[PDB]
């Protein structure tokens, strides 16, 4: 009943494999969105992405904007593939929103998707 | 319903967001530290912030913490940007929830891992 929002880049999103955990968690789908300028993105295992914050490169990250239930992100963020973690992020409007961030060492040995901007584009999987 | 949370900072016992953690339902498990893969900076001698890596790093002191679930999201509301809430493994190999900071917050300051402790640094200690 009190809730905020979460940005979601990868497999929580509409459709996509993690999604049910996203709905059985009592999240509402709000809006399409990007980041500001200042992540870079990763395919991990091409499996699921991961972004980071950066000062310089990094680009617009394509995100879905969900409301969840504050005594939801827990269990959430445990269901959550490893690596990946939950903290503020800046979108392209210039508001904060909590979002799910990568941790440096899960993008070791893995591709740089930054120049697509969009799991979705990268995998082809689209809404 | 509760969550298990492991803190370095001013969340511990006696520091100055800790009124704020018992008030919210925190309640204090143990002492613990993380296992030899964390590396550790003060963020403007304010809080530390924390990151995995795979070399380099080394035992950090944490409190483990349990809480309610709403009030874990509390904390990813109120916590400074730049910190997140991702899993992290403890010396003993279990793995928990704990706070970490992203890679932009700790460019430019100053790395405190050989000390290992935010206690020890900040000369705040509990008895």
């Amino acid at each position: 009943m009190t809730t905020t929002l979460l940005a979601v880049n990868g497999t929580l999103m509409r459709g996509l494999e993690l999604n049910p955990n996203m709905q059985k968690a009592g999240g509402i789908f709000v809006r399409e969105d990007r980041t500001d300028a200042h992540y870079r993105l990763w395919s991990i295992n091409d499996r699921h992405p991961g972004m980071i914050r950066v000062n310089e490169g990094g680009t617009h990250v394509d995100v879905e904007i969900w409301q969840l239930p504050l005594a939801s992100f827990a269990a959430l963020l445990m269901s959550e593939p490893a690596g990946l973690a939950i903290g503020k992020i800046k979108l392209a409007d210039g508001s904060e929103v909590l979002g799910v961030l990568a941790e440096n060492w899960l993008t070791e040995g893995q591709r740089e998707i930054t120049e697509l901007g969009s799991w979705r584009k990268y995998t082809g999987h689209f809404h």
